[PDB]
This record gives structure tokens, C-alpha cells and sequence, in this order.
């Protein structure tokens, strides 16, 4: 009853069973169907041998198309004939073309409306490139629609980013450029995106808030509710998705100027001209939108399973991912589900034979995470007491693959050494490392960019369930997956995201047919999650924080160091950054040799403690600058990019644009302040590890 | 080696010698001579056995006078003639008419200016005061001064109150009604404020902040600084106090409108008439306020000890109390003082006989609390991280004595039951119970209005250094006195408070000769110290917290039923509150069993985290509306005088004079959020009672 017979338990041939069982059917949040899986999975972890198992519910805004009502756009003349529609529905792939209840293609929480304009494309409508439309192209969005492209940017800041540049409407649309692999076929022959698909996902800008309408408690039964014209991180204008074959008759058609170089050209066969409006000919005719969906608090339901541990029982290590899909869910979370419901069987497994864990296990099946992270962040709110003084640790679980490559790992420092272990141990799944480790295949195709032999570890960024756990609570987190060669293939994520045709058979036909990658993915979540909840000394080493802590105050003074008249003028310094960064790597370097040297159940407690309350360390009570929910100074979301981790992101925002400002004096002075809390922050968590008296 | 060898050790006539010893020279936080008494108390505390004692530094913005350009305040005539000034100083007592640096009387943070004009009395400058002046009396304070008496309430909300009503300065004087007991002479003869005496204090509104120039941040070495207009709880117009001698030059040409009733007169032989302005006569007089004190940022200290714990080294039991004083401190803060030094002296007898406590015991020697509770606020900015992971409780210890009458205790529930316990095993030091136990002296002087049997025990309110420990961190607090008989004398605190003539003659001649209530007060605040340090189950019964929580749902839904019918109109339910109420009685119920029944360490200090981290259960990260460091949800400073404790101060704030809000809507809508932050905290605190897996 160790580790190896966790891992031996776990069976490919299980994952594969259970991915089938989990994509017959969608399970779009807040529907019967998702709420009839949610209790499947509750029977089914009772079965496997858990101590408990319950539904945890909430009732929280969601969004939904109206059925009878909907969302198009149109190309009008100026009669006021709609002489082009865009679909109503992605074409079904074979042998689905029968099954109800697939929602169409929306962009959930859109208010509505129906504007009609002229059209500017704004390429991928990130904050540079609304920067050169503004300030280089003289391009003004106000009262225009915006068609973007999809891809390198969570969704969410291009909506907020056409927001303020005064946009009264966004279209989104996959480009073939960023969602088409050269060589490849579209589904059901290939793994690209046909024509007709269209991604689907929420438009908000939550910062971690949960719920829209209660942020910072449970949407319980008894929750007083924002109006919905309080409520947190709604857009403002209308926002739909559509297909290549749909933007190629809404891009076709488009004058003013020229795409200001190649980096605003895609693969379709228009020119990409940014207007405002279309060419001489069609110059009176406008886009017109129509918008219809509902924003509805409506019921969801985490699963939570408990596996008691024997000794300490008040010490939790949670592995959590997401049940409810777009549509069938077939990468995206099931991938990841049916790898969560073989580790609870495999855990149960031992437990019947009477082994317990040292740590309490909790498994949780969130529910509405396409809707903003809901499930696990209303019921972290619930529950922020018992997670901050017990939570040791957070492993999180969507999709087990986004590709056939390599491995990926994003986690906290802390978890490094655990991971860079862990990996020796297992097989490597890949063709042609036969017989080597996982960490073997991983560091030849993804080494570190720092440091020769070992592999890359990217920071947490967001977009997914641990944001609630780690960047509000402070729990140490982590994520793994498979992934593809990004050196190689150009496209944003994986083609078929949030479509349709994201189905069983799109992963045991083209991603992963023996359930090889699944089962390595398997082991290794699993066995981080075995570690951390059996391993006498908590598996983390602090001197892992100390060497990030370094680099990243290297990256953010060289930012600083843009300007060093404004860095004489304003007497800007970075030495208490450093000041405690040092201090940081001198402290950890003497509790490791602490931890090296003591059978006193106290001492190693109170080290496993400091330990468990060093990422806790990184939490500041008072947020980050108008983002309440994220407190952690080391690491949050990209003001820019949702999915993308920023590190020291107070001070990086305080830099941000920093030579635009209007009051250099004031915005200099900002960035001391943050310099300020930054050190401190270091500094103060330096000083958990020292000889506690 | 046990609590009475502990308590035995404590001597009477070693309090007497370091109260002497505190007492010679004033102490004025920032001074040399107040940085010469800690480097004293610091080489002392080495004497007498700790493992390490050292001072705590910060850079604070503090408050003082120029010595150069006295303040003052006149009677001017229409030429511009001053025909009656205040003093520029208290006549010094008895033998001090030689010592130097004693600070003249003045309102710390005031402003400087010389406003002139026409004069409103304002009776205390309470919230009601300024209710029945405007709403009642039709009395408008915009430009006038304000002359308001002293008592009742802190000067703050006064100034505050004052401020929002349009006053252009405040003018504060101690009535003989407030500070002068019949039938006892002033100082030296008695214990009664004489007519020149006046009492120092700052002006602040801080809520918690600290610091004003650093509010959630140690001001340290590298500390970022607001702006003086951005700091925190700076008033914006002239404040000054002045005696009764004074008071009534001020008062007796007071023309306008006659006080609205007795409630509104004081002692001295003048109409007190509202006003505005002088009687006929003397109509075109005029006060004139001189106020040049500076506002500098000053170097403070504070001395910290620390006891290493033999079993919990990781767990803080904390003696705190201050040492900065106004002049000589003689009860306010060396009777604290002295107790506070003669408990270290005592542990350390032990100590050097090979005795250590189970926890931890820290020891604090607060700097500048005179100016806001500086020193406490920064440390325990500076090391919050390990408070609210480790800190068991903290015990304050500013003045001994306030009264020879009864003992005081103000607490959380959560050591109800160890006072009482502790109580039961001191000997009373009361003429009439000689040979009876503290608690029986205690219990008959001052009964329970709920509990036959029982002593009465107030909330813990504010104005000392417990509160960053308390309504910030959420650690268990307590603090313990011995007090006046408030029945019988209706005077507000006592009356030399902040005074020149508040001396160690005043204490040996008049408060305690034998300085048993030193000892007594001693034995109270050690042994309660001893008990949290050392007993195996920490000394904390979670039922008592149920009882009170019910008796303030009762109190605060009986406030809401004023308002029966826009209870109707707007569905305004307690029905949550009183469920968590319910629920927190069950499961507290069901913890105080397991707590009888478990030679296992794990389950013991499992169990003890629990009864630590209850207190910690109270904590809203988000704090109260717009008091961000007050975040406990059951107990806050009163909105309306910070010295008092306001029970769900959230949903009381909301309820405050509702019926004259604008949007009764809104304003009921914010009482029902409050019920349900309430109910939801009370539940959540609960919880962390239940088994944890
Ligand atoms: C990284 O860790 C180191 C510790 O190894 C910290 O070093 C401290 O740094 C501060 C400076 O920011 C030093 O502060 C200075 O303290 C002097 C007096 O300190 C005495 O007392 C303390 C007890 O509190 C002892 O520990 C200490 O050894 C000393 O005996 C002051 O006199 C200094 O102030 C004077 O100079 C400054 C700067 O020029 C002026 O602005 C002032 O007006 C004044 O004249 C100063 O405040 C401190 O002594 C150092 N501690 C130790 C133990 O060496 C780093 O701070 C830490 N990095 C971070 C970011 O925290
Ligand atoms: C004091 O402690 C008690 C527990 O002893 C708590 O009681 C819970 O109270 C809530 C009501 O606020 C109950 O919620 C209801 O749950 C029903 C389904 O719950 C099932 O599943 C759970 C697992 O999550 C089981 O524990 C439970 O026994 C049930 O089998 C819902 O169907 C109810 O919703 C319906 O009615 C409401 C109200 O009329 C409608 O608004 C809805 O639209 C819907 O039709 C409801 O949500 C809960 O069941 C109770 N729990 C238990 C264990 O009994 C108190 O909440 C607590 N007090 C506070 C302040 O927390
Ligand atoms: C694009 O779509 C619009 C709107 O059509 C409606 O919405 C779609 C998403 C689908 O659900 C459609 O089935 C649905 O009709 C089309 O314009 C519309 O055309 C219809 C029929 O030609 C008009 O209906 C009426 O017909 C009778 C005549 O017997 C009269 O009583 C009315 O006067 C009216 O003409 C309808 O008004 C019109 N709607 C709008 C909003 O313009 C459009 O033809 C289509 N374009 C294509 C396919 O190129
Ligand atoms: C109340 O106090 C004022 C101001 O007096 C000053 O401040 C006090 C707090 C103390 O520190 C005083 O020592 C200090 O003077 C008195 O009014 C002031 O009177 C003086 C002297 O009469 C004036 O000084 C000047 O004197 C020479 C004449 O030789 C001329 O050069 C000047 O023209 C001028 O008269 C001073 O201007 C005047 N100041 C003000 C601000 O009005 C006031 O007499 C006193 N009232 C009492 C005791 O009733
Ligand atoms: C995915 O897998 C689950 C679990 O294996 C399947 O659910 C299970 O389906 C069986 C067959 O429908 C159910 O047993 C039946 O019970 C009813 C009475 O309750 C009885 O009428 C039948 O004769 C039969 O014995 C079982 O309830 C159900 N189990 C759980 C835990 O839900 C599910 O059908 C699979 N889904 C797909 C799409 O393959
Ligand atoms: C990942 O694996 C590495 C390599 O095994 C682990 O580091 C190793 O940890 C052991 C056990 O703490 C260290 O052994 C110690 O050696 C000293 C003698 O120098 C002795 O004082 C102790 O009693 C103990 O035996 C070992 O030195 C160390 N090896 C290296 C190369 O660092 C590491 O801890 C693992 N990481 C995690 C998170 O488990
Ligand atoms: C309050 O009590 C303290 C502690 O008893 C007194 O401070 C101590 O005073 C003595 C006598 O002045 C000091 O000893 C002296 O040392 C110097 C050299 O350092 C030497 O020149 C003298 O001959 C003498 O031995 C001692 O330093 C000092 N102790 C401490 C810890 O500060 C203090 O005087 C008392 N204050 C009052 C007002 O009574
Ligand atoms: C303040 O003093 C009271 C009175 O001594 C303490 O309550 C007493 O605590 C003891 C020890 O936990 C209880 O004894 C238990 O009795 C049951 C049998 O019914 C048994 O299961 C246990 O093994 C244990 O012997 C005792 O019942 C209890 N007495 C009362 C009247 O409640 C109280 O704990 C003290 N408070 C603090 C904070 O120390
Ligand atoms: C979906 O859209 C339809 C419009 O076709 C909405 O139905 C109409 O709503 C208006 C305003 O409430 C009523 O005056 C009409 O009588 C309704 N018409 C019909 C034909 O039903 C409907 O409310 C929307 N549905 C949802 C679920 O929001
Ligand atoms: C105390 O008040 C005096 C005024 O009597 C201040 O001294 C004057 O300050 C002004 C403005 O800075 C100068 O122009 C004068 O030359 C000063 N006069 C004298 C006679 O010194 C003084 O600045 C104040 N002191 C403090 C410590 O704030
Ligand atoms: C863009 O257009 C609007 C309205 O037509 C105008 O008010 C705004 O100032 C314009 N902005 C720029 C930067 O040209
Ligand atoms: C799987 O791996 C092969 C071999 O490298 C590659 O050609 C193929 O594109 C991969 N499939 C997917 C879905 O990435
Ligand atoms: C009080 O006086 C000021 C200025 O003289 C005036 O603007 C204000 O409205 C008055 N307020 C009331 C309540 O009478
Ligand atoms: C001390 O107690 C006596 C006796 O009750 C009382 O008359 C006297 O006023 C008290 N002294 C003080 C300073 O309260
Ligand atoms: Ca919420
Ligand atoms: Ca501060
Ligand atoms: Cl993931
Ligand atoms: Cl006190
Ligand atoms: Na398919
Ligand atoms: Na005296
Ligand atoms: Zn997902
Ligand atoms: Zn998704
Ligand atoms: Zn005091
Ligand atoms: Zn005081």
C-alpha cells in the first residue's frame, strides 16, 4: 500500500469507458442533464468506497440563447433587407445530427440588443492592437461594431478592450490562420475546425469574483443578490461568435485602410482591410446584430467526495475539476472527469483493503465553470475558513489533453521538486522513449529555458478552477496535462475548442487511441495528489520559491529600467525588492537544513505548518488595485490575457503604458508603493519560515 | 512549578517600585526620554530571564506642539483687541513646578489655523447632541466654533460630529459635572480635576488604520507615504481643549437660544445657552482660536519579549500594554506598566528555576498608543502573517486602575469561563471580604443583568491596544482592570485622565496606598496569561460565544421591529441569523463533547486549532463599509464613540436612523445584505466546529 500501487491500479482502459459514459449527451450548466450527471457521479464515488460524498448547490447568473428568439447577425442594404445571415447552428457531426438540446453558438452573458453599424476589424482585439488602431492608425472604434479575431487572448479582455475603445458591438470569429493545422483535415476526417464550427464561452471580466450577483459570499438560499445593474464583470454591448465560412462574407466587403502589416492577416481570401465600413459599391450597406439571450439564476452542483485521513484528518488536498461542457464535453472537461473518476476509483481501491491516506482527500466535480469558475468559487467562499487555516494543497483537473506532444505542468515553485520527482518515476508515454521516464521525454521536448536538464513549468496563469484556491486563498496549486509542440504548430489552443464537433470520437480517433496520454496524465495528477497527502514532510521546497522570486524581480526592474530618467527623477529604487528577495533565500536555505534534521510529531507539524502557510504568506488582505479577489502579490491573471500568469503584477500594471500617463509624478508614485507592498510581501513571507520563537 | 507558584511570586511592593520608577519624568511617545525607558524595560526584561527581548522601530506620523508659538484661544473685540486668553499651560503639581518638557495641553493631528467667530455650544458633540441642535432646535453650526464638554463619548466622534455639521473649529473643556466628584477636593488634596487642569488626547478617526501615512503596512525603512490630504482620520478644522476656569470666561456671555433641557447643563454658574453668539452687550465679540502644532513623522518603539514555549513554540499567548504617556503616566499607562513588569519579573523566577510554559509568551512594551495605537497597529501590520496563523490570544494591560470599587473585565466570550474559573481562586482584596474569592466580591459589586450569580462582563469596545489584535486579526482578546462604582459616581472615567496632576502621588495617596489592587489586577491579567500558556486544552469554551450571539440576534431584530411596516414592505427576514444561531448552539454543543472525550496529540491540538481559529471564523476579508480594518463581524468600535463595543455592528449601522434616509429601498436592502453577511459568518464560524472529515 504505497505510491506504485495507487499508479498500477489506475487503467487506461477505464478512462476510456468513462469518457464515452460522460459525452453521449450534453451537459451544459444549470440543465437537467448536467444536474442528472452530477448525480451519477455522487453515486458512483460512494461505490468506489469514499467516506462521504454530497451535492453542494448554488443558485447563480447564468446565460442562456433564447430558443425561440435567435442570435444572428445580418449584412442589411439600405432598404433595410438582410441580404446575408449568419447560421443558426454549427452543422452536426455524424450520427449527432439528431441529438436535442445542443446549445447554439453564443457568447454567454451578452446583454441585449440589436445595433447596426459599419464594421472595423481590430485583429485579435488585444490592448496593442487597439494601441495601434487608436494611436498609429487614427482608427476611432466609437459607436462602430468590432469583428476580432478569436485566439492569443482570453476572450473576455477583447470584449472589455472594444468596450473602452467605445465599440457598440463585437463580433468573434475563428481565423483558418488560428485554428486550421496546415496538413490537417476538418472533423470528422481530421482534427481541425470546419467552416460552419464556432467556439463558444462567457464574455466576462469577473477578477475572481464568482457569481456575478454575490461577490465575496455563497449565492446560498438565503444570499441578498445585486441588481443586474451592479453586478460584477457584464459587458456592456452585444457579442456573438461565428464560423470562418460566416467572416469571410462579413470580412470580404471591407474598406478604409489596409491591415497595417502582415501580423493583421489571416488565411481567408480578403484582403483584412480595417475599415471603418465596407468598399465603394456596398459602401451604404451595414452589419446589424440581434441579440436575444438571457441572463437567469439558475441551480448548479458541485459534487464534493472526502477520503477521511488517518492522522491528519484536518489537513486537506483537493483534486477538483469541472463537469459541465459547452456541448459534449469530449476533451473539455470530460478528458479530465473520466481521469478524476478512475483516481477516485483507484484510492478506493486501497481503501477497501484498509489503507487510509496521512491527509483528508477531497475530489470535487465542479459545475459552471464555462460560466466563470462558479461552482469552485462560490463554494471556496462557503467554505474560505476551512481552506485557508487546512487547504494544503490544490491540484486542479479539466482537460487531460490539448495535444499528443509532450507533457505540461503550470504550478506554484513550491511544487517543482515534487513534480521534477514524480515524472523520474513514471514511463514515458511517447514513441520512441520506450523504457525512459516521463521527466526524460518532457525535458528533451520542453526544456527549461534557464536551466540545462531540467524541463519548463510555466506560472499559473487563470481561465480554469484553481484561480479561487490559489490567487484568492493562497493554497498551493497545480495543473497537468498533455499538450502539443508550440514551436511547431502556431494555432491557439486546440482546434475544436468549445465546438460541436469536440466529441468522444474526436480523442479516441486523433488525440489519444490507446488512452496512453490520458493514463500518464492519470499518474501524474494522482500521484502528486498521493504525495501530498502521504508524504510525512509536506513535498515542498522553499528554496524553489526563493530562485523564481529572483528571476522575477531581474524581469520587473529591467521593465523599470525603460525609463531611468524617470527612475532619477522620481528616486524610484528596487533595493528593498532585492532586499528581500535575498533575505527570502537566506531564510529557506536555513529552514531546509531545519527540515533535514528532527521523532517529534510537533516539530515536524509546526514545520509542515510553515510549509502549508508559505504560499498563504503571498496573500494580501487588501487585493491587488481594484481586483479584490486577486490577493496574491507574487502572481494573478494578466490584466491583458485572463489565461496568462503575470508576475509582481501590481507593480507590473503600475508600469503598464506607464509613459502615457497624464501625472508622471502620481503614476511614478505608484510604482514606489507597489515596489513598497512587493517587498514587504517578500519580506513578511521570508519571515514565517524563520525559528518561529 | 504551577499557576500558584506563578502568582505567589507577584509582590505588591514591587509594583509600587517600578510605578514609582515609570512615573518621574514625562514619557511622550517619539521623545528621548520615552526612547530611554525602552532601552531601560529592554535591558530589564534581559535581567529577569527571557529568551530574547528586542525594540521594534517605525516612522509614524505623530502630533506636538511648537514651543515656540504657543496655541490659544480668545475673546477678541470688535478692534481686534484679545481681552481674555486661555493658559498656555496646566499650573504644575506639588514639587514637579521645576520639571521640564512637560507638553502643554492640546488636541493631537488638529490642523493649524486662527479661526474667529461666533460661538455653539454643542452639550458632549454626540450624534444625538447634533440631532437635536439641527433637527430639533433649528440651530445651524456651519462657521461657527463649537464649544462642546468633554465625557461620554471619545473626542474623536466629537470632532468628527463636529466637522460634519460645518463647525470651523472645536473648542473641547472638562465641566465640573463630568470631572469633579462631590464632596472630594481637586489635586493635591483629592483625587478631582481642578479648574486649571486639562485633558490631552488626539483627534483621530482612524478605524483602525494606524499609522496615518502607511494604513495597511508597517511604516518601516522603506515604507511608501500618503500624501498629509490622503492620509487616514486627519480632522480638517482647529481643535483645542481647555479647563473649567477657562470654560466658564468662554461660556457665561453665551447668548441665543436656552439649553433644550437639564441633560444639556453642567456645574459651573453659567446659563449654558446654546447660543449662536454672545448676549447683547458683548454681541460683537468674537473667539478666536491660535493653533500652531505641526504634524511630523518621529521615530517610536516598541520593546518585545519573548518566552519560548517547551511544547508549542509555535503558538502565542500575548501580554501587551503601552508605555508612551501624555506627562507622567502615573495611571495612564505605568499602573499597566508597572503590573506588566512585575508579571515578566515573575515568569522569569520560574524560567531560571527550569520552567518553561507550554506556548509561547510574548510580551509587548507599545509605543505612541496616546496617537492612535501606533506601536501595537505597525507590529502587528508587520507580522500578521504570523498572528493569525499562531496567535492563541492576547491580553492588554494599559492602566491597572480606574477606581478602587470592583473588578472590570471586558473579553470574548471565549474566556468567560476562564475568568470566572480564575476568579473563584483569588482572594478578594475588597474591605468587607476578607477571606472571599475575587469572584464573590466581583459577582455581589457588579451582577450579571442576565444571571443570577454571575459578574457582569462588558464587549470589548476600543481606544487601546487590543484593537489591531481584535477587530482586525480576530484573535481572542481580553483586558481587566479595577474600576469605580458607575452607579453611585456619574462622572466620566476619572477625573485627572490626561492631566499634568495625574502622578504616582496620586495613586499611593489616593487610589491604592497598599497597592493591593495592583497586585490583585496582576494576579488577574498573569494568571489569565499563565491558564492560555499553559493549559493542555486551551482555556476557551465556544458555548459561551452561542449564548451571546443569540442575545444580540434578539437585540438587533428587536431594533429592526421599530419598523414594522417597511419590515413588511421590503420582506426584511433575521429568520437566517437566527438559524446560524441555532446551528452554531447545536454544533458547539456537539464540539464541547468530543473536547471531554480523546493520549492523542494530533486530535488535541486538531481540537485546539479549532478552538484557536474560532475567534479567526469572525474575520470578513472584505471589512465592514467603508471601515476596511474593523472586520469582525460580531464586535466593532461604535460608530458614535469608539470607546464602546457595538454587537453585529453591521446590520446596527444599517439600521441607524433609517427612517430619515432618503431611498428607503436602498436603505433596506442594505439591512437585509447585513442580515445575511451576519447569518452567513455566524454559520461559516460554526463550521470550523463540525468534524473537519
Ligand atoms: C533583510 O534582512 C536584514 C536583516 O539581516 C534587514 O536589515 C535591517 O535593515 C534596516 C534598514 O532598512 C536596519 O534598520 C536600521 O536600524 C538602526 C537601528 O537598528 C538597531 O536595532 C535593531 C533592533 O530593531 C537591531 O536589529 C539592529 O542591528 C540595530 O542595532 C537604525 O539606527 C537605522 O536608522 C538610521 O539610518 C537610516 C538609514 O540611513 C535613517 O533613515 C534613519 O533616520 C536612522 O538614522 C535603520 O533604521 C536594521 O538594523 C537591519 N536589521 C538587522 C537585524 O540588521 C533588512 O531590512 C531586510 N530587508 C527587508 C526588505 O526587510
Ligand atoms: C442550519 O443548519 C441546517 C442543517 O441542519 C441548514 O439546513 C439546510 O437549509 C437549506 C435551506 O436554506 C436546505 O436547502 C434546501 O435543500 C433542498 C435539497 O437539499 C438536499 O440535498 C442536500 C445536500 O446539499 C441535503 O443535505 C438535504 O438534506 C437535501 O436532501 C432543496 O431542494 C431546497 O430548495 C427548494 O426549496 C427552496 C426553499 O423553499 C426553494 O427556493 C428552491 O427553489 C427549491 O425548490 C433547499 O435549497 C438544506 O437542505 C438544509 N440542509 C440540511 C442538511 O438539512 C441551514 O441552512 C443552516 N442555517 C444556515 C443559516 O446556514
Ligand atoms: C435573414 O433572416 C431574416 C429574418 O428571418 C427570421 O429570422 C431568422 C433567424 C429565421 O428564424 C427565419 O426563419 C425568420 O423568418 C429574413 O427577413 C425576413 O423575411 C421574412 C420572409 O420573407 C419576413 O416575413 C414576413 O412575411 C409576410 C409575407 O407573407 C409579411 O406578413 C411580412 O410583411 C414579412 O415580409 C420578415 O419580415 C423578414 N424579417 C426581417 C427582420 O427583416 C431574411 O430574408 C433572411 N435573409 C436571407 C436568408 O438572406
Ligand atoms: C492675550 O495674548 C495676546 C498675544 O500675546 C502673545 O501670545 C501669548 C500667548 C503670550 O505668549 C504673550 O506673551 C504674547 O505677547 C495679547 O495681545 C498682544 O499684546 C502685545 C503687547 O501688549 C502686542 O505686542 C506689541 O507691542 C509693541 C509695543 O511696544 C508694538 O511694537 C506692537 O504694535 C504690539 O502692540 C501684540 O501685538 C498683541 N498681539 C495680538 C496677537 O493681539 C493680549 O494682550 C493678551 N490678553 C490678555 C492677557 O488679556
Ligand atoms: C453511464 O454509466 C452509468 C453507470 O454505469 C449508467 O447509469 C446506470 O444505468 C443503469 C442502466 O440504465 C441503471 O440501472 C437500472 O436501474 C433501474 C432502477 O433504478 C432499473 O429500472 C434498471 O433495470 C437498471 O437496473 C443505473 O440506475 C444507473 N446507475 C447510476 C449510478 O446512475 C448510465 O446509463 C451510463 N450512461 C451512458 C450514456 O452510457
Ligand atoms: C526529490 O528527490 C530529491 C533526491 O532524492 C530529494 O532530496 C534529497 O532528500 C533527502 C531526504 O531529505 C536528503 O537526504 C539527507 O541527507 C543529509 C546528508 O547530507 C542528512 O542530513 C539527512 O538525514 C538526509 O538523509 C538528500 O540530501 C536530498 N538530495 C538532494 C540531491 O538534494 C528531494 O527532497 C525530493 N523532493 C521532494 C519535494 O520530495
Ligand atoms: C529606574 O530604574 C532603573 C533600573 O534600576 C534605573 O536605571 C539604572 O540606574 C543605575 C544608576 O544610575 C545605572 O547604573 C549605573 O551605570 C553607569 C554606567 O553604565 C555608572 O556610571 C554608574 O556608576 C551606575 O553603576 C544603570 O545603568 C541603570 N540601569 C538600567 C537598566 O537602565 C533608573 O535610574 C531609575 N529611574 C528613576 C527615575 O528612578
Ligand atoms: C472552569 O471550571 C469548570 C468546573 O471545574 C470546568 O468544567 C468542568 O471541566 C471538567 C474537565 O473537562 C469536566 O469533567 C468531565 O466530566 C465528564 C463526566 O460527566 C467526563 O466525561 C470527563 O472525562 C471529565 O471528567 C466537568 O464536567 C466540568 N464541570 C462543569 C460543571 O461543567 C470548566 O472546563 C472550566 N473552564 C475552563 C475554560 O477551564
Ligand atoms: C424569447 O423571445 C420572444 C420573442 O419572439 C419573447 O416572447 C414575447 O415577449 C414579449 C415581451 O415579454 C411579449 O409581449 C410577447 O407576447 C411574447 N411573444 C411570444 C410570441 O411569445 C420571449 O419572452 C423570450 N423568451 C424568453 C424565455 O426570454
Ligand atoms: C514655530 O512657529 C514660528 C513662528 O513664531 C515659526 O518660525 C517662523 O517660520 C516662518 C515660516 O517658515 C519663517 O518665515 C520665520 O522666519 C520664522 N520665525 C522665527 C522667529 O523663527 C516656526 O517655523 C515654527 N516651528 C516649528 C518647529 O514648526
Ligand atoms: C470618436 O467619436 C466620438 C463620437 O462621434 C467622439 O465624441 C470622440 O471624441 C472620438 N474620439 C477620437 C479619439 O477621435
Ligand atoms: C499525434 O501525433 C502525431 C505524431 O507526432 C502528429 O502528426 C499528430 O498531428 C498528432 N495528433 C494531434 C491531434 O495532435
Ligand atoms: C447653514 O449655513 C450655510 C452657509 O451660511 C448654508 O449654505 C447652509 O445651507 C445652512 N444649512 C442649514 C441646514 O440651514
Ligand atoms: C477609595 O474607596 C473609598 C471607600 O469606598 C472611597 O470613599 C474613595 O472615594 C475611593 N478612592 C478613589 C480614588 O476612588
Ligand atoms: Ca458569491
Ligand atoms: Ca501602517
Ligand atoms: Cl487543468
Ligand atoms: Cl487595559
Ligand atoms: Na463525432
Ligand atoms: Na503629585
Ligand atoms: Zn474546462
Ligand atoms: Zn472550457
Ligand atoms: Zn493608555
Ligand atoms: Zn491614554
Amino acid at each position: 500500500h504505497n505510491m506504485k500501487a495507487f499508479l498500477d491500479e489506475l487503467k487506461a482502459e477505464n478512462i476510456k469507458k468513462f469518457l464515452y459514459n460522460f459525452t453521449q449527451i450534453p451537459h451544459l450548466a444549470g440543465t437537467e442533464q448536467n444536474f442528472q450527471l452530477a448525480k451519477q457521479i455522487q453515486s458512483q464515488w460512494k461505490e468506489f468506497g469514499l467516506d462521504s460524498v454530497e451535492l453542494a448547490h448554488y443558485d447563480v447568473l447564468l446565460s442562456y440563447p433564447n430558443k425561440t428568439h435567435p442570435n444572428y447577425i445580418s449584412i442589411i442594404n439600405e432598404d433595410g433587407n438582410e441580404i446575408f445571415n449568419t447560421s443558426l447552428f454549427e452543422p452536426p457531426p455524424p450520427g449527432y445530427e439528431n441529438v436535442s438540446d445542443i446549445v447554439p453558438p453564443f457568447s454567454a452573458f451578452s446583454p441585449q440588443g440589436m445595433p447596426e453599424g459599419d464594421l472595423v476589424y481590430v485583429n485579435y482585439a488585444r490592448t496593442e492592437d487597439f494601441f495601434k488602431l487608436e494611436r498609429d492608425m487614427k482608427i476611432n472604434c466609437s459607436g462602430k461594431i468590432v469583428i476580432a479575431r478569436y485566439g492569443k487572448v482570453f476572450r473576455g479582455n477583447k470584449v472589455k478592450n472594444a468596450q473602452l475603445a467605445g465599440a457598440k458591438g463585437v463580433i468573434l470569429y475563428s481565423d483558418p490562420a488560428d485554428y486550421f493545422a496546415p496538413g490537417v483535415k476538418s472533423y470528422p476526417d481530421g482534427w481541425n475546425l470546419p467552416g460552419g464550427g464556432v467556439q463558444r464561452g462567457n464574455i466576462l471580466n469577473l477578477n475572481g469574483a464568482g457569481d456575478p450577483l454575490t461577490p465575496g459570499y455563497p449565492a446560498n438560499e438565503y444570499a441578498y443578490r445585486r441588481g443586474i445593474a451592479e453586478a460584477v464583470g457584464l459587458p456592456s454591448i452585444p457579442v456573438h461568435p461565428i464560423g470562418y465560412y460566416d467572416a469571410q462574407k462579413l470580412l470580404e466587403k471591407m474598406g478604409g485602410s489596409a491591415p497595417p502589416d502582415s501580423s493583421w492577416r489571416g488565411s481567408l481570401k480578403v484582403p483584412y482591410n480595417v475599415g471603418p465600413g465596407f468598399t465603394g459599391n456596398f459602401s451604404t450597406q451595414k452589419v446589424k446584430m440581434h441579440i436575444h439571450s438571457t441572463n437567469e439564476v439558475t441551480r448548479i452542483y458541485n459534487v464534493i467526495g472526502t477520503l477521511r485521513g488517518a492522522v491528519e484528518p484536518d489537513r486537506y488536498v483537493i483534486l477538483g475539476g469541472h463537469r459541465d461542457s459547452w456541448v459534449f464535453g469530449g476533451i473539455d472537461p470530460q478528458s479530465g472527469a473520466a481521469v478524476v473518476h478512475e483516481i477516485v476509483r483507484s484510492f478506493g481501491t486501497l481503501k477497501k483493503e484498509g489503507w487510509r491516506p496521512r491527509r483528508t482527500i477531497l475530489f470535487a466535480s465542479w459545475d459552471a465553470e464555462e460560466f466563470g469558475l462558479l461552482g469552485s468559487t462560490e463554494w471556496a467562499e462557503e467554505n474560505s475558513r476551512l481552506l485557508q487555516e487546512r487547504g494544503v494543497a490544490y491540484i486542479n483537473a479539466d482537460s487531460s489533453i490539448e495535444g499528443n506532444y509532450t507533457l505540461r505542468v503550470d504550478c506554484t515553485p513550491l511544487m517543482y521538486s515534487l513534480v521534477h520527482n514524480l515524472t523520474k518515476e513514471l514511463k514515458s508515454p511517447d514513441e520512441g522513449f520506450e523504457g525512459k521516464s516521463l521527466y526524460e521525454s518532457w525535458t528533451k521536448k520542453s526544456p527549461s529555458p534557464e536551466f540545462s536538464g531540467m524541463p519548463r513549468i510555466s506560472k499559473l496563469g487563470s481561465g480554469n478552477d484553481f484561480e479561487v484556491f490559489f490567487q484568492r486563498l493562497g493554497i498551493a496549486s497545480g495543473r497537468a496535462r498533455y499538450t502539443k509542440n508550440w514551436e511547431t504548430n502556431k494555432f491557439s489552443g486546440y482546434p475544436l475548442y468549445h465546438s460541436v464537433y469536440e466529441t468522444y470520437e474526436l480523442v479516441e480517433k486523433f488525440y489519444d487511441p490507446m488512452f496512453k496520454y490520458h493514463l500518464t496524465v492519470a499518474q501524474v495528477r494522482g500521484g502528486m495528489v498521493f504525495e501530498l497527502a502521504n508524504s510525512i514532510v509536506l513535498p515542498f521546497d522553499c528554496r524553489d520559491y526563493a530562485v523564481v522570486l529572483r528571476k522575477y524581480a531581474d524581469k520587473i526592474y529591467s521593465i523599470s529600467m525603460k525609463h531611468p530618467q524617470e527612475m532619477k527623477t522620481y528616486s524610484v529604487s528596487f533595493d528593498s525588492l532585492f532586499s528581500a528577495v535575498k533575505n527570502f533565500t537566506e531564510i529557506a536555505s536555513k529552514f531546509s537544513e531545519r527540515l533535514q534534521d528532527f521523532s517529534n510529531p510537533i516539530v515536524l507539524r509546526m514545520m509542515n505548518d510553515q510549509l502549508m502557510f508559505l504560499e498563504r504568506a503571498f496573500i494580501d488582505p487588501l487585493g491587488l488595485p481594484d481586483r479584490p479577489f486577486y490577493r496574491h502579490v507574487i502572481y494573478a491573471p494578466s490584466s491583458h490575457n485572463k489565461y496568462a500568469g503575470e508576475s509582481f503584477p501590481g507593480i507590473y500594471d503600475a508600469l503598464f503604458d506607464i509613459e502615457s500617463k497624464v501625472d508622471p509624478s502620481k503614476a511614478w508614485g505608484e510604482v514606489k508603493r507597489q515596489i513598497y507592498v512587493a517587498a514587504f510581501t517578500v519580506q513578511a513571507a521570508a519571515e514565517t519560515l524563520s525559528e518561529v520563537a
